[PDB]
């Protein structure tokens, strides 16, 4: 029926060098004597204190490229790492599928978006002084500075989910069907379908809608045909998706999904990892400060708004379309 | 050393 898979070794991006870049700090206003006319009417002055503020600016560019050279490795890797939710297409035919491994630094994480990446590197100066007076036009230059380059802008967000255990995001239908549909497909394309499962349940799921999952052979079950579908937990019933997955209940890491925001939320946790997502219908007012980990998530145009007393946590979001996700599955189901 | 040095500190 399907063909096999050899585990051909992932390929490495150039990684980052996580070290800690450090900066002089600037010189100390050197005090300037009066000028003197008696002394200057011939034809440790300014002269001097300029050049060496043309020197340290000087070594200020070095360093600003030398960041720079970072910032561009830390892009291309995270790049590299997280495509574009079209190039994902031709992601499953080639050797770099199944690349992501339990011992590598991105491993079950899930892009959603673009937006500013604070720069993991250092940058950290040594300032000695106690309010000591440092020179104006170059302590102005290198505060100029630190605040600049020390965020990469847009790039590839990382919506992590090994620590997380609940998902629920809040706003209109299939916009956020979208981004879930998304992520999925993102997480599901790069981790072997004998490492990680999924679960669904929804009411008019064979309809363009969270049909998709029929090729899935992420969401399998061990020994058993079900006909024609590798597992179809893709269901209506919450219990009954449940007791299909009582067994599976149990590490093979668990995605539970949930297209229904009625239908007791929260009913099977609350484990260990065993990560829960349900979209609902509308928010909590007045959280007690929402644990980082199972958050609340709202869905802009083009955003996806963190709840935090609004943060948009992204600027530009990751949508997928429901026929793109469609061809996805055909695809993937033949390795 | 001149008056106006002092009288800077």
């Amino acid at each position: 029926s399907r063909l096999i898979f050899e585990h051909q070794r992932r390929l490495t991006p150039p990684t980052t060098r996580k070290g800690t870049i450090t900066i002089e700090p600037p010189p100390q206003l050197p005090r300037v004597v009066p000028p003197s006319l008696l002394r200057r009417v011939l034809p440790m002055r300014t002269e001097e204190v300029d050049a060496e503020r043309a020197d340290y600016l000087r070594y200020l560019s070095v360093v600003r490229d030398n960041v720079r050279a970072h910032a561009a490795e830390q892009r291309a890797a995270l790049e590299w790492s997280h495509p574009e939710p079209e190039v994902l297409a031709t992601i499953p035919g080639t050797r770099r599928q199944w690349e992501r491994d339990p011992r590598d630094r991105d491993f079950l994480v899930l892009r959603a978006g673009r937006h500013d990446v604070p720069l993991d590197a250092a940058l950290k100066v040594k300032d000695t002084a106690d309010e000591i007076d440092l020179e104006p036009v170059a302590h102005s230059a290198l505060r100029g500075l630190l605040d600049v380059q020390r965020t990469v802008r847009d790039a590839p967000t990382g919506l992590d989910v090994a620590k997380l255990a609940r998902i629920t995001v809040i706003g209109e239908a299939d916009e956020a069907r979208a981004a879930i549909r998304a992520w999925i497909a993102q997480a599901v394309t790069w981790h072997d379908p004998t490492m990680l499962g999924v679960a669904l349940a929804a009411p008019d799921l064979e309809s363009g809608d969270w049909s998709w999952l029929k090729w899935l052979p992420h969401v399998d079950v061990p020994n058993e045909a079900d006909g024609v579908g590798p597992a179809r937990y893709l269901t209506t019933s919450t219990a009954e998706l449940r007791e299909r997955l009582a067994p599976a209940l149990a590490l093979k890491h668990l995605l539970v999904v949930l297209d229904d925001p009625d239908a007791d939320p929260d009913d099977i946790a609350r484990l260990t990892g065993v990560t829960v997502i349900h979209r609902t219908t509308e928010l909590p007012n007045r959280e007690q400060y929402p644990d980082p980990e199972r958050p609340i998530l709202r869905v802009a145009d083009g955003r996806i708004e963190r709840w935090q007393v609004w943060q948009p946590c992204v600027d530009v979001a990751d949508a997928m379309s429901a026929a793109e996700a469609a061809h996805i599955a055909r695809r993937l189901s033949r390795w």
